[PDB]
């Protein structure tokens, strides 16, 4: 298991434009295109992302290319953020993966829940951190996905992803 396999489990893979859990146009492995309700606007973003005039449809290779870019962007975002970087630096590699997930193209709710856990996480108060995140808005919206990520923070193991 690793961050790529982890997010592949949590986001799935779809090669045609679809709507994410918040109703936003998305493609591939959870690549958010736009928050606009316009499918045309979504298609425009897709073409710009891929570098060709698509039919709202991409290849698996293209989906994986975007995915790698998005994983990079998440790590970049963490390292450039004054609040996230020290917590990330303080974590082991398994828990780092959980952080990458929480900031992987999530709503505001994902950022807020993880941001509230930052303190307890840096202190390595794992059960307390887990509870804090469990009571977030993120968890309310996606108990299943959030539970897996929280279990990863709580245990520093891949146990929540091993049956998957």
């Amino acid at each position: 298991m690793n961050i790529f396999e982890m997010l592949r489990i949590d986001e799935g893979l779809r090669l045609k434009i679809y709507k994410d859990t918040e109703g936003y146009y998305t493609i591939g492995i959870g690549h958010l295109l736009t928050k606009s309700p316009s499918l045309n606007a979504a298609k425009s973003e897709l073409d710009k992302a891929i570098g060709r005039n698509t039919n709202g449809v991409i290849t698996k290779d293209e989906a994986e290319k975007l995915f790698n870019q998005d994983v990079d962007a998440a790590v970049r975002g963490i390292l450039r953020n004054a609040k996230l970087k020290p917590v990330y630096d303080s974590l082991d590699a398994v828990r780092r993966a959980a952080a990458i997930n929480m900031v992987f193209q999530m709503g505001e709710t994902g950022v807020a829940g993880f941001t509230n856990s930052l303190r307890m996480l840096q202190q390595k108060r794992w059960d307390e951190a887990a509870v804090n995140l469990a009571k977030s808005r993120w968890y309310n919206q996606t108990p299943n996905r959030a539970k897996r990520v929280i279990t990863t923070f709580r245990t520093g193991t891949w146990d929540a992803y091993k049956n998957l």
